[PDB]
């Protein structure tokens, strides 16, 4: 017979497989089931047989590569899903049942058991493999005896005995937090259920509860929405995904155990969704600046990664109720519906998830209204996300400081993300596929957009660094206006620049001063490197005069503006140079392979066309200043830049400021404590970042000191003249 433990595992199966929700007449479900049918068949026809072999599958033979461990167990899990799916051609198949039971025994005797030691990555020994095993056993529990289950999970207890720590069999174990902490639950809570071990369950759950705390230091979610992981990396979009994705699968089960989690304790979850996740999603795309090294993975481009968060959010809404359930549903609905590029079902991998998404999209009772404008200053992870609902464009500012790592290159992934945080900017417009379709393996890693750098060669073997300066941060006035700055110094301290950004509702001014180079390499700022669509060509205008770009760089001296004109106004990009400047442009096909940036990816060649614009800085004390104006047609652009003829208030080594006359808003960055009189109306007195709005004879002030990470009383930083 059985019990409440199996009852929980039954619940878990419906969440992880959802065989009980399958419907052959359901288009989406049938498609996933067909995908699983093909996998099992491939696995079944390639599995080695006769006289105990040296590998189950030739592709994952080398048992010294921990990867081959969980990839092998995942193949049995797939078999477990189909074998328990009444609509599968493998339903209760004697061969498939024996193959799983045999493969478990073989692997246990020769590759993964209690007498072994972590060989390769610990993750596979404590997370990857134990999960695949728990799932396989949970699904086929009616084919395995309890003795066999215990026997097969003992090794999991060996490698992961402590619900609070990972790598417990090593010399350098670590306290499980965030995503890892959630993975700890999918490992020990399930194993606990399978082993009918209450202690394991309660302790692991008690341990999981730690995930609900907001932090003000270290890894985790901060009150400002930032999410830090791997000590000091902005990671909402990769580890955050795993956290929400995994937690949402677990909660329903945990909540039905002897130790359910208090409602109040789970409160923060909605804080993550609203403050941390939502702002990073633009037209179904999860901003790459928050995905760490995941960006180097071919099967995880922006829209795909976003579904990871969305399915988690949807699962949460589903266990919620009333308003909370309602608004979360609308949130998922509208995001999914705004995505005209990626089919959300391509990354919904269980029948329950597919089913939930179908009823949501078809339920007219659930409002799907375009999201309104917002600007999130994630100062605790040095990132800034901006979105204009009226004009429909998104903007992401990627930086780092003494508090954060610039880029993550680990496990051979993201070998060339060197400059992706050196003041790199992201523009999300009509082209929802911009940062997809092989953008990453084809983008020139030496000219990330918005970054100022020398052309020195870089080594793939390099790893991240924190920034010398702490003067990096964003002062947000409201949902449409904010100012940011970065006291920049390049990787080898040969170049510096005071880089500042002024987000003014429907445009962003880029200012750079104090540019210095002590090296022999050339210094230049990449104004942009935009990925083109062969289907939607741009007509390039320089100073409102058609220009023909070539692979070979062309120089445009005395350039006052550049305009990228598409047939779709929502894909237009204009650049107004406050002062006539010398720039270079070129359009060229850029080839590459994912393997180039991620050892474990395919070496198949990829290619994309890119339009590159940059400004060389040949002298010390150089600078740049331009306004980025997207989503307006040519005639409107040409008109807008005439009005903007005097928006630049200043741009030197101590003061940088842009003024929006239409809005009555000022963006200001001060590098010293001198008294700065602005537009003869007011005086700003402290080193820091400001965003001020004049409303009549009144002034709205948004002041931020990025070093101390504090604001300050109005009279300390601002003086009305
Ligand atoms: C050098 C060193 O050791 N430094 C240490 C540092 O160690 C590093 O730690 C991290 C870390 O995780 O913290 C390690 O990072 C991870 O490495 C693995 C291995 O390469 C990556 O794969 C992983 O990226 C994630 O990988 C998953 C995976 O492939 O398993 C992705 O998985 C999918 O996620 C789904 C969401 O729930 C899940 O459902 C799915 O499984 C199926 O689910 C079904 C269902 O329920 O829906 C179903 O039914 C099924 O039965 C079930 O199989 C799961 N599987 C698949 C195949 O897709 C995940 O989406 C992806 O993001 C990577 N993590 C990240 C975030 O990138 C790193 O390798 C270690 O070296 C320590 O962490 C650090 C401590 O602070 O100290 C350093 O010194």
């Amino acid at each position: 017979v059985k019990d409440t433990y199996t009852d929980r595992l039954d619940d878990w199966n419906g969440i992880i497989a959802g065989n009980q929700y399958y419907d052959s007449k359901n288009d989406q479900m049938a498609k996933l089931n067909q995908e699983l049918e093909g996998k099992v068949a491939d696995s079944l026809s390639s599995i080695s047989s006769q006289a105990d072999r040296i590998y189950l599958w030739e592709k994952f033979s080398n048992y010294k590569t921990s990867a081959n461990l969980t990839a092998t167990y995942r193949k049995l899990e797939e078999m477990a899903k189909q074998v328990t799916n009444p609509s599968s051609r493998y339903y209760q198949d004697e061969t498939v049942v024996r193959t799983v039971r045999d493969s478990m025994e073989w692997m246990h005797k020769h590759v993964y058991n209690s007498e072994k030691s972590i060989v390769g990555n610990w993750w596979d020994y404590e997370i990857g493999t134990p999960r695949a095993i728990n799932n396989t056993l949970s699904l086929m529990k009616e084919y395995f005896s309890d003795e066999e289950i215990k026997k097969y999970t003992d090794v999991i207890e060996k490698f992961v005995p402590d619900p609070e720590h990972f790598r417990k069999t090593t010399d350098n174990p670590f306290k499980a937090l965030g995503g890892n902490l959630v993975d700890m639950g999918r490992v020990k809570v399930i194993a606990g259920l399978l082993r009918k071990d209450d202690q394991e369950i309660s302790s692991t759950i008690r341990s999981i509860e730690q995930v609900f705390k907001l932090v003000d230091q270290g890894e985790g979610f901060y009150q400002d929405g930032s999410y830090i992981d791997h000590t000091n990396v902005a990671y909402t979009g990769a580890f955050g995904n795993v956290l929400i994705d995994g937690l949402s699968q677990l909660l329903p089960v945990i909540q039905k155990t002897k130790n359910p989690i208090d409602k109040d304790k789970m409160q923060t979850m909605y804080h993550w969704i609203d403050k941390s996740f939502a702002p990073l999603l633009v037209n179904g795309e999860l901003m790459d600046m928050s995905r760490g090294r995941s960006i180097s993975r071919a099967n995880s481009e922006g829209h795909v990664a976003a579904v990871e968060v969305l399915r988690g959010i949807h699962r949460i809404a589903d266990m919620s109720e009333g308003e909370t359930k309602q608004r979360l549903q609308s949130l998922v609905k509208t995001i999914v519906q705004s995505d005209s590029y990626y089919d959300v079902f391509k990354n919904l991998k269980t029948y329950k998830d597919i089913s939930l998404m179908q009823s949501l999209l078809s339920d007219a009772g659930v409002a799907s209204v375009p999201r309104t404008s917002y600007l999130s200053a994630f100062n605790k992870m040095d990132k800034t996300a901006m979105y204009n609902a009226e004009k429909g464009f998104g903007f992401g500012l990627s930086l780092f400081s003494s508090r954060t790592l610039n880029y993550e290159h680990m496990n051979k992934e993201n070998k060339r993300g060197w400059y992706t945080s050196d003041g790199m900017f992201y523009l999300y417009n009509g082209d929802l596929s911009h940062y997809s379709d092989g953008y990453w393996p084809t983008v020139n890693p030496y000219k990330m957009p918005g970054t100022t750098e020398t052309d020195a060669k870089r080594a793939d073997s390099d790893t991240g660094k924190v920034l010398p300066s702490a003067f990096v941060g964003t002062s947000k006035l409201d949902d449409a206006n904010a100012t940011a700055t970065m006291d920049f110094t390049n990787w080898n301290q040969t170049l510096t620049a005071h880089k500042s950004w002024f987000m003014l509702k429907d445009k962003i001014a880029f200012l750079g001063s104090n540019i210095q180079n002590t090296s022999t390499d050339t210094a230049a700022t990449t104004i942009d490197q935009r990925k083109l669509e062969s289907s939607n060509p741009y007509k390039v205008y320089v100073n409102d005069k058609e220009a023909s770009l070539t692979e070979q760089e062309k120089d445009y001296p005395e350039t006052q503006s550049v305009f990228l004109e598409s047939s779709d106004s929502k894909k237009n990009i204009g650049y107004f140079f406050f002062k006539k400047s010398s720039i270079s442009m070129s359009k060229a096909l850029q080839k590459g392979a994912w393997k180039d940036i991620n050892e474990g990816q395919s070496d198949k060649e990829v290619e994309n066309e890119f339009l590159t614009i940059s400004q060389a800085h040949k002298q010390n004390g150089d600078s740049y200043g331009y306004m980025l104006i997207p989503n307006v047609d040519r005639a409107t652009f040409n008109q807008m830049i005439k009005e903007l003829e005097s928006s630049l208030i200043e741009n030197n080594e101590t003061l940088q400021s842009v003024y929006d006359a239409k809005q009555g808003v000022w963006g200001i960055v001060k590098y010293d404590d001198s008294v700065s009189t602005i537009s003869n109306q007011f005086q700003v007195l402290k080193r820091g970042v400001y965003t001020i709005r004049k409303e009549g004879d009144e002034y709205k002030i948004a002041y931020y000191n990025p070093e101390t990470q504090e604001s300050a009383p109005d009279q300390e930083v601002f003086k009305k003249l």
